[PDB]
């Protein structure tokens, strides 16, 4: 008998879900994945519930300061998030220890400004020797009344974020009928892409496919990542019509010709640029390639994460982004997208220039048989600018991993002594 308690407010929109509020305890009787089938113990009604909305009662995940799958630079993008203030904590799973935790507390430094640093947990519970704990509650309540040794004292948890709820079950096939594209967003030379609803309750973007330009598809879904856009489901008759969640702030591109995006400081641009990384090192781990990396490809969502688009997509079917190798032997790999990566690196931090400005594709080939690379921008930090010039090597073998570039550029502004504070 598994019962579960509801982390977060649900409204049904489905034939068989069910609907319930935060707090509403459940009773599992069956788990099929993303959709569990349970008995609300308030409503006595027995439907699916989203997995990722509920858990155990009095386990862990129930705390409103733990965050169960977070890694570090995931704690400090959302503890640096609006909403938050100083003192702002949370505790989350060890990502380089696993099965131990580690708490992440927002601070500030006048160098800096607002941070957010990171204190191991050692197992009883305890951060320093000095202060042993029965549980990290203890913990917490310890650390909220001064700290004891902490940079900060603790106050209140970070700002939770309702999770995404999860596609209609067995779904990934559907039929046109079910859709209303409601607004073109764009058009271009293989198609159009709109901003549609699903059977009336969900809001969606679809790309439509002309019929001139499956397996891939279906691969593709399998590359799940928080830095990948989501693909939910897609029609099969021609056209073909792609459906995949909808990024409220549209491509990197004009976003970062946008004011908003004008707006943003150098950190948020290098911030950016990690998690296009960091979603680049997934495609790179799961061995599939992009082949057209750049800011067009990118999206943003409303709470500015970049999410990677397209990718695979240019094989089924830019010379100033596509490595040279690629340009003249059409040998497309991975490190061709490293230099892509370097490319868009350039695109970021000049706020959505064109590359190469002034300069035609076949004269910046030929400058790129002369051994010529982009010159470094007043706002652009030399050591970024390295990155990029690492990016843009001849051999592509001797270009760094996406692993790599993904390390540095999480840990830009932070010496690797002081990734872990030690009390
Ligand atoms: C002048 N600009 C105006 C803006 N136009 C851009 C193009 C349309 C927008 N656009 C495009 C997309 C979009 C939709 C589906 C898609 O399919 C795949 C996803 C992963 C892998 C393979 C295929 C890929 C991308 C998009 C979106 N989802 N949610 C929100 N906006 C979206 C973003 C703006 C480009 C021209
Ligand atoms: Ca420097
Ligand atoms: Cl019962």
């Amino acid at each position: 008998r598994i019962i579960v308690v509801a982390l977060y407010d649900y409204e049904a929109i489905h034939h068989e879900d069910l609907s319930f509020q935060k707090g509403d305890q459940m009773v599992v009787l069956e788990e099929s994945g993303e959709w569990w089938k349970a008995r609300s113990l308030a409503t006595r009604k027995e439907g699916y519930i989203p997995s990722n909305y509920v858990a155990r009662v009095d386990s862990l995940e129930t705390e409103e300061w733990f965050f169960k799958g977070i890694s570090r630079k995931d704690a400090e993008r959302q503890l640096l998030a609006p909403g938050n203030m100083l003192g702002s904590f949370m505790i989350r799973d060890s990502e380089t220890t696993k099965g131990s935790y580690s708490l992440s507390v927002r601070d500030y430094d006048p160098r800096q400004g607002d941070t957010v640093k990171h204190y191991k947990i050692r197992t009883g519970f305890y951060i320093s020797p000095r202060s042993t704990f029965s549980t990290l509650q203890e913990l917490v309540d310890h650390y909220k009344k001064g700290n004891d040794g902490l940079c900060q004292k603790l106050s209140v948890p970070c700002m939770s974020s309702k999770p995404q709820k999860p596609w209609e079950k067995d779904a990934w096939e559907i039929p046109r009928e079910s859709l209303k594209l409601e607004k073109k967003l764009g058009a271009g030379q293989f198609g159009e892409v709109w901003m549609a609803t699903y059977n009336k309750h969900t809001k969606v973007a679809v790309k439509t496919m002309k019929p001139g330009s499956l397996a891939e598809a279906n691969v593709m879904k399998t590359l799940q990542h928080d830095k990948l856009v989501k693909l939910h489901a897609v029609v099969t008759k021609e056209p073909i019509y792609i459906i995949t969640e909808f990024m409220a702030k549209g491509s990197l591109l004009d976003f970062l010709k946008s004011d908003e995006g004008s707006k943003q400081p150098l950190p948020k641009l290098i911030d950016f640029s990690a998690q296009i990384a960091e979603g680049m090192a997934f495609i790179e781990q799961r061995n599939y390639i992009h082949r057209d990396l750049r800011a067009a490809n990118i999206l943003v969502s409303a709470s500015l994460v970049c999410k990677i688009a397209d990718f695979g997509l240019a094989r089924v079917i830019p010379i100033k982004w596509t490595a040279p190798e690629a340009i003249n032997f059409g040998s497309f790999t991975i490190k061709s997208d490293v230099w892509s990566f370097g490319i868009l690196l350039m695109e970021i931090v000049t706020y959505g220039r064109i590359p190469y400005p002034g300069m035609s594709n076949p004269e910046v080939i030929r400058a790129l048989e002369r051994g010529y690379r982009m010159p470094r921008p007043e706002n652009c930090p030399e050591e970024l600018y390295n990155i990029m010039m690492r990016c843009w090597k001849n051999r592509p073998e001797e270009r760094p991993t996406f692993e790599y570039i993904q390390s540095v550029l999480d840990d830009f502004y932070t010496a690797t002594e002081s990734q872990y504070e030690e009390i």
